[PDB]
RNA sequence: UACCUGGUUGAUCCUGCCAGUAGUCAUAUGCUUGUCUCAAAGAUUAAGCCAUGCAUGUGUAAGUAUGAACAAAUUCAGACUGU
């Protein structure tokens, strides 16, 4: 079936860890899709965004090869983006999934106004930028609705995010480095430092330290 | 009610524009047009030229009646006292 070649892959299989927040917190690697798949991946879903055909010159001739981005989400705070170059589309788009499920990343989300029900819209003002393109996020009032392309909307309603503003600028054309800034965007919500986060951060045994001894053998 | 997409390359990222998408109590034109309620309408070029018809007249007890205007009365007198 699935044999782990990693600690916290054989930590994710032995149930000793539960949620992707104790990953998260220590920052460790995922190397493995199938930690994601036994974490959050029943309610994980993909979408394939665009298929884009690359070619080489060679001396007899084009050889064409297939670029597959795929962006999986909870819709819950949870998404990530996969690209995979490859000869045939089906695995293309394979490689593609197995990279966005590797590159799932934890999305915060705050309040526009007053703080009642769940988070409906990004923190504060953010901005991810892949080579030219530059996509703003900007917070929303309850009602707003999604104010974005349908790329960058489709990356937000994957996230999970409500209502949203958004400006872009470059060549939003470029669906790779528009798709690509979207997902720094969405990334960069948990880098800002605001008041809440000035309490003093209380350290936790990090996983391969508490489960040390399992992990020995 | 804070949104983009196609087009320079063998392929890439850009600048950059062209094209597309939507709107006008915005004009005109093409085709089509069964019912109800609303409703603009010779401004844009020529404040260019105009046949014909109409669009400014007016009377209360209280300015002026002798129509040779009508009507009722007067057998005798009457300036006039209804229109
Ligand atoms: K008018
Ligand atoms: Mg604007
Ligand atoms: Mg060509």
């Amino acid at each position: 079936k699935w044999v782990p070649v990693t600690k916290l892959g054989r930590l994710v299989k032995d149930n000793k860890i539960r949620s992707l927040e104790q990953i998260y917190l220590h920052s460790l690697p995922i190397k493995e899709f199938q930690i994601i798949d036994t974490l959050i991946g029943p309610s994980l879903k993909d979408e394939v965004m665009k298929i884009m055909p690359v070619q080489k010159q060679t001396r007899a001739g084009q050889r064409t090869r297939f670029k597959a981005f795929v962006v999986v989400g909870d819709g819950n705070g949870h998404v990530g983006l996969g690209v995979k170059c490859s000869k045939e589309v089906a695995t293309a788009i394979r490689g593609a999934i197995i990279l966005a499920k590797l590159s799932v990343i934890p999305v915060r989300r705050g309040y526009w106004g007053n703080k009642i029900g769940k988070p409906h819209t990004v923190p504060c003002k953010v901005t991810g930028k892949c080579g030219s393109v530059t996509v703003r996020m900007v917070p929303a009032p309850r009602g707003a609705g999604i104010v974005a392309a349908r790329v960058p909307k489709k990356v937000l309603q994957f996230a999970g995010i409500e209502d949203v503003f958004t400006s872009s600028r470059g060549s939003t054309k470029t669906l790779g480095n528009f798709v690509k800034a979207t997902f720094d965007c969405l990334m960069k919500t948990y880098g800002f430092l605001t008041p809440d986060f000035w309490k003093e951060t209380r350290f936790t045994k990090s996983p391969f330290q508490e489960y040390a001894d399992i992990l020995s053998k």
